[PDB]
């Protein structure tokens, strides 16, 4: 991606100050689904980076993931497998928790969706904790898959994500860096 | 249009889950045709084949299948996408409507400003089944002044009525595969 580019696509994303709370600046990327250029775009730097990667299925987390890691598929031209909280996948799954603020949560993944020796690219909107992704290369790895790469829009570099998946051998790509937590 | 055996393929790449949700009821399963890249991005370039001189100046699709199907639509007519989602989801002012489920009611929200007078709006979802969300998502995008005639989705499941409650509105549904069954 060229100086340009990235440029056009972090103007592209609208920030709203004080929300949800006061300090915080929310990175709104709807206003980068809106806009032509921008979104295809973003999709198309993504195909460029892994195009000679090897990757035979693309795995997105509900929601906004979903937006960014299927166009990516088609892109590819693999397979798009959903990552989602329990009860929205119908055929077998297995399941992951991770940590939130006062709590936790499950993600789950069919589990004939990723075969022994499949490569597997993992494509979210945002970067920040990384506690989703943590848990959706576990459910890739128990089923065989092979995984280190994981896309992103926006990176909030300030909230550790990218090293929390360094730790587990994953290497991230982002195309929007932003402070702030 | 779409050729018979273009279809076929399309049909065959859905998975059914005999008795699923429920005993009685035969699910569609969609996930399968998204797993397969041949069955996925054949209805993805069927879709923007059908509407590509509709003058469409938008796509809308609901959280979270609609994202699916509705984005990659937008990409291929080179238009804007619109997520129209649960409650609480989107940061910037929005307006709500109610629609019906089996056990109650829930909301779909719409940013006020993806929508203008003067823009034409496709809707497309993953699958047709009663249509309440797509009927509260009609009366979202009218209520911003933007013109929508057209839903597009991958599955229909006739005998649940989905066509004709959106035709009370005014909307054509283009549909891949066809199913039977409740
Ligand atoms: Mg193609």
């Amino acid at each position: 991606a060229t100086a340009q580019q990235l440029e056009y696509l972090k103007n592209s994303i609208k920030s709203i100050q004080d929300y949800p709370k006061p300090g915080i600046l929310f990175r709104d990327v709807t206003s980068l689904l809106e806009d032509p250029k921008a979104y295809a775009l973003s999709i198309d730097l993504l195909v460029e980076r892994y195009k000679n990667a090897g990757i035979t299925k693309v795995v997105g987390t509900e929601a906004r993931g979903f937006l960014f890691g299927a166009p990516v598929a088609l892109g590819l031209g693999v397979g798009f497998v959903p990552v989602r909280k329990p009860g929205k996948l119908p055929r077998e799954t297995i399941s992951e928790t991770y940590d939130l603020e006062y709590g936790t949560d499950q993600l789950e993944i069919h589990v004939d969706a990723i075969k022994p020796g499949d490569k597997v690219l993992v494509v979210d909107d945002l970067l920040a904790t990384g506690g989703t992704i943590e848990a959706t290369v576990k459910l890739i790895r128990r089923l065989g898959g092979e995984v280190a790469d994981a896309a992103f829009i926006i990176n909030l570099f300030d909230l550790g994500g990218e090293q929390r998946l360094e730790k587990q051998g994953i290497t991230s790509y982002s195309l929007v860096p932003f402070p702030g937590h």
